[PDB]
RNA sequence: GCGGUAAUUCCAGCUCCAAUAGCGUAAUUUAAGUUGUUGCAGUUAAAAAGCUCGUAGUUGGACUUUGGGAU
């Protein structure tokens, strides 16, 4: 088969050439490599994205199906150290793909989903964005000025992988929600 | 509170004071945060049931769309 079965727009929209040319270097990694050749058969992306977040520097952003979250994140950390060499340094990040559902109007009797709220899905972005890190604090500081800054803690084990990214994390997370965060790591 | 043999307080004279064609005397408001919703009290001044349960009544933790771009 060919690169296109590796990319599922919604409803069935035509990607970018990025689009394309991600779907083409998962292709690549699929065939050439044997050892993820196994798991990435069935491992399709939604979307991808470029953002920039520093002079000089750019990362891309891969939106997965929600369904195969899992399978992403149990070969998160080589397939995105294998895509990176691809990009010249471009850091790599999977996202899953949720809906966020606006809350119903005054006396409506609709019900939505607690999970389908926006903080919810935010928190989820959040989770998802810092993988192999896992949060284990959050502040938020409301400065006088009236500007909110949300500082991150991540578990040092994972200091290795994400010290590097923090500032690609801290963009990405402000083009998908606007919200300005910041990450330190616990001393301990 | 005055008056019990030196009474600014009674009975009078004089003088003086307040209002003034008005003034005195015998339900109700304010003052009253002395009925307190605004806004009172309850140790000793009057005051919290000997103790617990408990239905009416009153009251009841947090959480679900924020931001920028612009205009
Ligand atoms: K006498
Ligand atoms: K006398
Ligand atoms: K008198
Ligand atoms: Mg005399
Ligand atoms: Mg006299
Ligand atoms: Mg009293
Ligand atoms: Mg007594
Ligand atoms: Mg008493
Ligand atoms: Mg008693
Ligand atoms: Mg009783």
């Amino acid at each position: 088969y060919t690169s296109r079965q590796k990319i599922h727009k919604d409803k069935d929209a035509e990607p970018t050439e990025f689009e394309e040319s991600v779907a083409q270097a998962l292709f690549d990694m699929e065939n050439t490599n044997q050892e993820l050749k196994s798991e990435l058969k069935d491992l399709y992306i939604n979307s991808a994205v470029q953002i920039d977040v520093s002079g000089n520097k750019k990362a891309v952003v891969i939106h997965v199906p929600y369904r195969l979250r899992k399978a992403f994140r149990k070969i998160h950390v080589r397939l995105v150290r294998e895509l990176e060499k691809k990009f010249s340094g471009k850091d790599v990040i999977f996202i899953a793909t949720r809906r966020i559902a606006r809350p119903p109007k005054r006396g409506s009797a609709a019900q939505r989903p607690r999970s389908r709220t926006l903080t919810s899905v935010h928190d989820a972005i959040l989770e998802d964005v810092v993988v192999p890190a896992e949060i284990v604090g959050k502040r938020v500081r409301y400065r006088v000025d009236g500007s909110k800054i949300m500082k991150v803690f991540l578990d040092p084990k994972e200091r290795n992988n994400t010290e590097y990214k923090l500032e690609t994390f801290s963009a990405v997370y402000r083009k998908l929600s606007g919200k300005d965060v910041v990450f330190e790591y616990p001393i301990t």
